[PDB]
């Protein structure tokens, strides 16, 4: 009946719990699942879902052929309940595209799909289930947004969203939505060189965003979002705990204002928690593929370029896929505190396993504790060979 | 609570931008999807569906075989959540027969399907979900009413209904209920000389209905309804650009109050907004059958015999398959006009693909922007060889 | 949030119209649809429902052999929104057993059930989704109930029971139940001389039922209850019009107080609707088995031994099979009425289709109309060997 | 609104009546049914609902291989509608881990799940669908709770777990929830020597829990606990008539304060009702196997070591399988006393029956009646053969 107001502090994080997974692999080896990838999860007052970019086909289905593309015409938003698979019967269709972002602003949700051809996409901005605003392409190649959830304040929802090169200079622009309107828009500013698919989260100091540098960076470009004087700033992590996939080895020295090279054209979406010495980030352990995952409790890693672990918790091990990560948080639980969440895409099929021809995912998401809770690892649990 | 008026204009349209897509047909090829045809979308104040009538199988079913057939026992109006597959688990079925319009007056829902053989058909009006009143065949030749949604005002909703030949002089009359009962009905007047499957919209003027001569003309009937007086009036578009299918190359002068010639008894349902110097049409891509489906901005395309497009929109390439379109709008959105909606048939199978047996459809459903939105193409995307 | 009562008079009965219709044995040829017999419809203040005794497996799954069997520990009552099919994942159990009856008493709804062997079952009396009061058999000999909806007055809701012998004298209760608890029971009084599987509903003068002679009658046996005084007497169809199944050719006298004789021990269960002049009843076509359906307007066939008809409706062709059939109104309809309805199990496979192992049903149900309309016919709709 | 009180005492129990049963294993040989095991049921003021712990397949599905392992990262405690087995796409799940507890409070339920590897679990505690709070393994070996649902007194929910060895001496801990803080805990007191899995159930003289001891016994441990001075003590049930399995036959002598001897490191989670004269115990009916169900009636069977049945009811005949058990109540339902109930798991697959590579079960349920009901025997019904 009000809108949310982001007012409180992260709670201290001295672990992670498990907080959902939906083994859709394993179950859709049997059942109408649909294929989908970068899945996120976001709260509502009353209810917290997954989401994801279905692909318009189950697993099982002839159509799962091919599927490791990217953006086609049968894809679309789809949100569904918390740790369920996304079935063709459970499964709600928020909007059509093949890049999204959503959010609730505590009256309502807002939800953002692109579609379009490389160069003519264009956003449609949905609020409470109705079409409100659009966005047509400014650069005429892959108008693109976040793939995870947006954050909200007093109505206004800041986005990224990123049209031009992947590789190269691109256009970054900041959007500020109230009630799927659009209020106001900023192209970057800062020192983040390039900017892809951030994961944000907020709380009272304002909105934090973690994203991919596709271009030139290993480490990660950091956008931090006012959404009441509706401006931003950029840099990137300055922590040598480098956190993108493919990536370098850890240095000493990080880079705060300019890419960390060594590995150019390619990363993965991920997310970090950035709160002085409650500072955690996420990583794929390996540091050539999308394999395993692993939080790091990095203290003041977003300023300081010395900074290096004091504590970690394995999420997945090396031997298992992962992907994508994002960050949200339940804004409307009760408390004094917003408890950090996070999911990871756990990814099965191609490119790396290619005696399927689809590609698909699976779920699992955990939330921080204030407990030294004991570790375990969350692998997507399907067995390849059963879908030969 | 209160009857929806309609109170407002439609809003300037631009371009067209992606409302829905079910997929249906890639899905159902791996998953419980009813065989349908007939397909459309109407909204309720609190949510839009997809509406299509059923025929009482699945695609996969052994019992999908023959489903060209238009008129059996198994077909049901059903209704699904918007860009959701109509499955077995998920469609609510509003009436049972094999023609059908429904349509939402503020307070609740009125659903009419027509069921019985060529000779003795008849119609059941239900409101809120309740059988209410019903209506005899008066021509004894396939009663037979609009295949998309109706459309209120201050609880009066017409409805246009045709009884007789398909291809020749019909009786075709105007209905007009309020809480499902009649209140009156009329006998078709004005230039029109054979109406079919009409598909109406309404804003502040009154309610239009774009509609298919299936005798002589290939160009578009038009019936004018004032749901106050509950009077109505016909005629032809006038515009040369010609939208029926199939249909002659367009000329450069139209037909106001006659059918234009060049093909007979055939047509396929389409719609239109007419609106000034704000009229779109819907049109087949193809002249010679159901492929393809573009938008045309044609200035007074209702009133101006000489009217051609000055702006236009693909929606389905030429190389895919289309059929029935028609109109809807969510009268119940935000806002100070009414935004245009449409939505495409896109039917596989039989007569055109006939290494099948069945014949159904998926749906794809645009709105309109004030914005100039890029294009892309909108394909149901099954490949039919996976059923075979 | 009150009791209903029953207020009004049947609705003028001029012909019948479609209400709903499954197509559940179609659809389950490839679906998750389980299969059932002795279904029905009965509605809540703001829906209405089918309902049915599920045999606890799919129609598919190899469980379905042996489907004829009547009594298991596999059955129980569920019930499924209107004109949808009895899926696995639609259902909801209302209670566990292999006989019942349901009704709603405005606030909430009873529903009855019977488990157990033949010579110690046991009904559970549901009132609100919770367990209220127990009856144990009084004969020792298959306790069972209506297999349709029961009708309340005031809270007051009237059920017939039958205890005994299925072929010769047995003992018949009828209990009043409110709120699920136990005002009062009776047992039978009047000239009715067997009891099976009364069809009942109610109006202002009373609720009336119209069961099943399987001893010696084929004309149907009459209950009429006062829910008020709590009493009951009874009769049969006077009648000539015989409406059992198998039975005799139709004579011209028929019996008020006593069976018609020709046909021993069986019967199918069916309806009539008894209001003087607008009299209709129900029958299968065929004397010999359950096939074919029709409705006849038979002018006080209730009272009058030489009553004939002077109208009537073909519902399923005589090449058609049937089944059960039985009694439900909309008692929360709006209007000055209440308008008769009623439903016809449509069985298909065993023992009639013995080239598969199992027994099933689909539903088809009609409506009254004031109007005189035009007939059709409504097969279960399935081909067999599809299942072969 | 308001916290539930237990205010009432248990209702006489003279007889047991069917309450639910899914038939899932019966379904799920053509359906899709996610395998489960250690299920229970729960009820919430408006509704009572199915549990169990996922094992994240379908039986059908590849992966139902190897499902008798007890802790996978696939396991999650889902909940579903009453009667209704649980399929992929009814199920809710409440939390994820391998065992767990559940309960409603009046305002709100809370669900507990323990996930980890054996030297490192934690329990999260979920309250209204959020995690609220975490506890880690205190004694690093297989920290674990209840399998069935917990119970509440004006807000706390007192929750049994135990962590250390399954076969010797264990850290049993009470811990005592408030919306899902932890306000007290207690490490066990009393004569029960080892602690596994408690059935609990609540009146006006406090919480009753029936446990298991894997240790040395085949009498069944007690805990009784005052949810308002959050204190507890345990000892045996003093009755010789043993309800563990495996077990010894029953002596004449039991034992109120240590184990009754002769089977060691084994049992199964079981239940009573204990209410002076009307006391009922659950068994299964073999000593040797978890085969056949049984309630009989044993006066004062907590305090008297020398009491034996004067009454009882066969649930499953010993030819079939039966598995877990445990009580609930629905603490909402109206009337002056709580109706006592019970579930029966029927474990179906490895390892009695190892032709098939899985293991699952279905369940039925009993709720108690003051009338002297008629018996039947309740077998979970699947042919084995058919999954071959
Ligand atoms: C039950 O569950 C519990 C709870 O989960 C389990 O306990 C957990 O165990 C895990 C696994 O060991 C721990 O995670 C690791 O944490 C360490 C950080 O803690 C260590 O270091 C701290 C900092 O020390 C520094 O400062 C202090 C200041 O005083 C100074 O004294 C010290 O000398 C040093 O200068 C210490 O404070 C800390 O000690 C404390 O905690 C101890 C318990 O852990 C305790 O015993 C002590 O008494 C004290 O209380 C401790 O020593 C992380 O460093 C580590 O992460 C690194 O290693 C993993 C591999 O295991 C790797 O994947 C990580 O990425 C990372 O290593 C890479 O990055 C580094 C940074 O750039 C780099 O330096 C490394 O070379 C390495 O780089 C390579 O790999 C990466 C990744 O592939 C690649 O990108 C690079 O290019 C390169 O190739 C772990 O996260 C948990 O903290 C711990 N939790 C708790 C609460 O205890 C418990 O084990 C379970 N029980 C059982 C029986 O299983
Ligand atoms: C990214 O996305 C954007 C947004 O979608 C894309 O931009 C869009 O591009 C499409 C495709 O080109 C455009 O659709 C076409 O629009 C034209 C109408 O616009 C043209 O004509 C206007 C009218 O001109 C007249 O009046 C002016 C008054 O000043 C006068 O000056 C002029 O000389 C003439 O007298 C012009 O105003 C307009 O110019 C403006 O816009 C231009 C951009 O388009 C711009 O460059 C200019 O500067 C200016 O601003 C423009 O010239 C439609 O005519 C056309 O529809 C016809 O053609 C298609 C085939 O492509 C056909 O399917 C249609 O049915 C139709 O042609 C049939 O019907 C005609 C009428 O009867 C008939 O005459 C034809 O012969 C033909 O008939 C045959 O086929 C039919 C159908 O099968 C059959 O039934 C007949 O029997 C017969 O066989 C298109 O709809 C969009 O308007 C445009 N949108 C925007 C906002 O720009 C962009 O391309 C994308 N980017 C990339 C890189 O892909
Ligand atoms: C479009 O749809 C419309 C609407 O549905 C269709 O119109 C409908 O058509 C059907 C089919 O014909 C009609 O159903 C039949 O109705 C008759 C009753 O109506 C007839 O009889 C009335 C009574 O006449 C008596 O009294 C009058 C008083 O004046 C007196 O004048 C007369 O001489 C006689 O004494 C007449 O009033 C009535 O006339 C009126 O209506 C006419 C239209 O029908 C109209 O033309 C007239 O102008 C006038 O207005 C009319 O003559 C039922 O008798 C009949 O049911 C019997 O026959 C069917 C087989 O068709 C059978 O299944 C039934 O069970 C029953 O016959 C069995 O039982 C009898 C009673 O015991 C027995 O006597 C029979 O021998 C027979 O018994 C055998 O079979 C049974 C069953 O297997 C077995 O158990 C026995 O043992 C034995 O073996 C039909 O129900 C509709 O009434 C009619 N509706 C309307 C509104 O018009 C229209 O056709 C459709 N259009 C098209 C193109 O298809
Ligand atoms: C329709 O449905 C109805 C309702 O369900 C059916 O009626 C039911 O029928 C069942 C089956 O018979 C009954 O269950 C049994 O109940 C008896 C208890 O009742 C008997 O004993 C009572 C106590 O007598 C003692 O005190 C009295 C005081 O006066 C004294 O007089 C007497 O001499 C003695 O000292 C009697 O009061 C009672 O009589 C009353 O009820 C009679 C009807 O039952 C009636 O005829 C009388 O007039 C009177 O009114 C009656 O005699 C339980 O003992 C029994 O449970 C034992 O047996 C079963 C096997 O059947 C077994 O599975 C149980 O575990 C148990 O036996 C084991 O444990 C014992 C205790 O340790 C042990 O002693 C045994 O040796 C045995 O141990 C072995 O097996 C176990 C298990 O495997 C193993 O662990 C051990 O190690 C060892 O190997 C049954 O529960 C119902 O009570 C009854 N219900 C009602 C309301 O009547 C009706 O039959 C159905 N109709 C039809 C046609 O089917
Ligand atoms: C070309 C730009 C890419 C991001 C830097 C690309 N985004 C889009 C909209 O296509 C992602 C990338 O190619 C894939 C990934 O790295 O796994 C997913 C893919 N993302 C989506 N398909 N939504
Ligand atoms: C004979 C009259 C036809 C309309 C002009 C016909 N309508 C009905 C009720 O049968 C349509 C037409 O035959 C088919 C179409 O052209 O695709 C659909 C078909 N429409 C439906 N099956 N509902
Ligand atoms: C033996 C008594 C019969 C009724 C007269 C019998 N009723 C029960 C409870 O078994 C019915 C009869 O045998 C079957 C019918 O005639 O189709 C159904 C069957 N009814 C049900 N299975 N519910
Ligand atoms: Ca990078
Ligand atoms: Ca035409
Ligand atoms: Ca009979
Ligand atoms: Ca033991």
């Amino acid at each position: 009946r009000n809108f949310n107001n982001l007012t409180k502090g992260l709670c201290t994080i001295n672990s992670w719990h498990i907080y959902g997974k939906d083994n859709a692999v394993r179950i859709g080896e049997s059942s109408d699942v649909l294929v989908t990838r970068e899945p996120y999860v976001s709260c509502d007052p009353d209810e917290c879902r997954f989401y994801a970019l279905s692909q318009g086909t189950t697993i099982r289905g002839k159509h799962s052929n091919g599927t490791i593309h990217d953006r086609s015409q049968y894809r679309a938003l789809i949100s569904w309940p918390l740790s369920s698979p996304p079935t063709v019967y459970n499964s709600r269709v928020e909007c059509i595209g093949w890049s999204s972002t959503s959010c609730h602003d505590g009256k309502s949700r807002m939800s953002i799909c692109i579609s379009g051809p490389n160069n003519n996409a264009s956003a449609v901005v949905w609020y409470n289930r109705r079409p409100v605003a659009e966005i047509n392409t400014w650069a005429r190649n892959i108008l693109r947004t976040q793939e995870s959830e947006c954050v909200c304040h007093n109505g206004v929802c800041p986005v990224v969203f990123t049209d031009g090169s992947a590789t190269g200079p691109a256009d970054t622009r900041i959007y500020y939505f109230k009630e799927g309107k659009i209020l106001k828009w900023e192209s970057l500013t800062g020192t983040a060189k390039h900017i892809e698919e951030c994961s944000c989260y907020g709380e009272r100091t304002g909105i934090t965003c973690t994203c991919r540098d596709n271009w030139q960076g290993s480490n990660r470009p950091v956008i931090q979002i006012d959404p009441v004087a509706m401006t931003h700033t950029s840099q990137y992590i300055c922590s040598p705990v480098l956190t993108d996939n493919p990536r370098p080895n850890d240095p000493n020295i990080g880079k705060c204002n300019d890419p960390y090279p060594g590995n150019n054209n390619n990363g993965v979406k991920g997310f970090s928690y950035l709160d002085g010495a409650n500072t955690w980030l996420g990583r794929t352990i390996s540091t050539a593929s999308r394999s395993g995952y692993e939080m790091l409790k990095v203290p003041n890693a977003l300023t300081d370029d010395r900074s290096k672990p004091i504590q970690g918790q394995t999420i997945v091990l090396n031997a298992d896929w992962s992907g994508y990560s994002g960050s949200f948080m339940d804004y409307w639980a009760e408390g004094d505190c917003y408890r950090a969440c996070f999911y990871v895409e756990l990814i099965r099929g191609r490119p790396k396993e290619d005696k399927v021809w689809w590609t698909s995912n699976s779920i699992v998401s955990m939330c921080s504790s204030t407990e030294f809770l004991g570790q375990w690892n969350w692998p997507d649990g399907a067995k390849i060979e059963y879908f030969l």
